[PDB]
């Protein structure tokens, strides 16, 4: 869970700026994710399939419990996650990061 904090707040230092969350904040909403049974490896997260789920169930705390901390957290996220979705190939980005690591 160390890594998908990282590489999460990074892809938010790129996408959203200024405005983007801490690592503690990340590390709250995965931790929670987790706890509630949603995501199973926290790098289901990535994959968009879990998006909408993820979002129903963040707003449902808000709502039910009157905790909006990890939905606020998500918002952030998930505009990161969109934005790099868009801008970029996504296999060649994964081509890069693989070529590194050599």
């Amino acid at each position: 869970m160390e890594a998908v904090i990282k590489v999460i707040s990074s892809a938010c230092k790129t996408y959203c700026g200024k405005t983007s969350p801490s690592k503690k904040e990340i590390g709250a909403m995965l931790s929670l994710l987790q706890k509630e049974g949603l995501l199973m490896s926290p790098s289901d997260l990535y994959s968009p399939g879990s998006w909408d789920p993820i979002t129903a169930a963040l707003s449902q705390r808000a709502m039910i419990l009157g905790k909006s901390g990890e939905l606020k957290t998500w918002g952030l996220v998930l505009g990161a996650l969109k934005a790099a979705r868009e801008e970029q190939v996504t296999s060649e980005q994964a081509k890069f990061w693989l070529g590194l690591g050599g």
